[PDB]
């Protein structure tokens, strides 16, 4: 079948121009090897989800761009294989687009 949801979506680094996020791979691939992942972002006061990357990324890190300085976002990740796209991960903690210090 399709894969399981990825786990533990965390923020590695936050900046006003980009936010780097990571995740762990789902506990079940459903019989087919995983082909990649799709990352989605959402502004905290809104319910608008948008896909961040055009093609699936193979590994556990991704830099998100297209942000507005000062706004906060939450993120989710979806795994995919030849059978299809699985359920998304649990949403991450909110992260603000601001330079450190």
């Amino acid at each position: 079948s399709t894969p399981a949801a990825p786990l533990d979506v965390k923020c590695l680094e936050a900046n006003k121009d980009y936010i780097i996020i990571s995740w762990k791979q789902p506990a079940v691939d459903g019989g087919s090897p995983i082909l990649g992942y799709f990352i989605d972002k959402c502004e905290v006061g809104t319910d608008s989800w948008s896909q961040c990357n055009d093609t699936p990324v193979k590994f556990a890190r991704f830099p998100v761009t297209g942000l507005i300085e000062g706004r906060s976002y939450i993120f989710r990740v979806r795994a995919v294989n030849k059978m299809g796209i699985g359920f998304p991960s649990r949403v991450s903690e909110p992260v603000a687009a601001l330079d450190p210090a």
